[PDB]
């Protein structure tokens, strides 16, 4: 049978739960992640977003 | 005398050497940083940029 799977781009393992959008140096990215991993990515950006300012 | 200086936003006690643009969840951000802290920022996103896909 044909199986279509949404795979977590970061640890390569499982049913990814969400796609997160993010950016650096004017480049925009998208990434498919488990709930756990998207929490991890937002966690890594937390301190820079706080110190930074919205444009 | 008056002094005008770019101060590192992250720790607040240093001359910023550069301004870095980044984004999360549709929102775009700017931050002024020392060369060192700019390296830390880019370092924190490195694994995520690597696994992610560039879009418009």
């Amino acid at each position: 049978k044909v199986t279509v799977t949404l795979v977590d781009d970061f640890d390569g393992s499982g049913a990814a739960d969400e796609t997160v959008e993010f950016g650096l140096d004017g480049v925009t990215y998208e990434i498919d992640l488990s709930t756990k991993n998207a929490t991890k990515l937002r966690g890594d950006l937390k301190q820079w977003v706080a110190a930074g300012r919205r444009v």
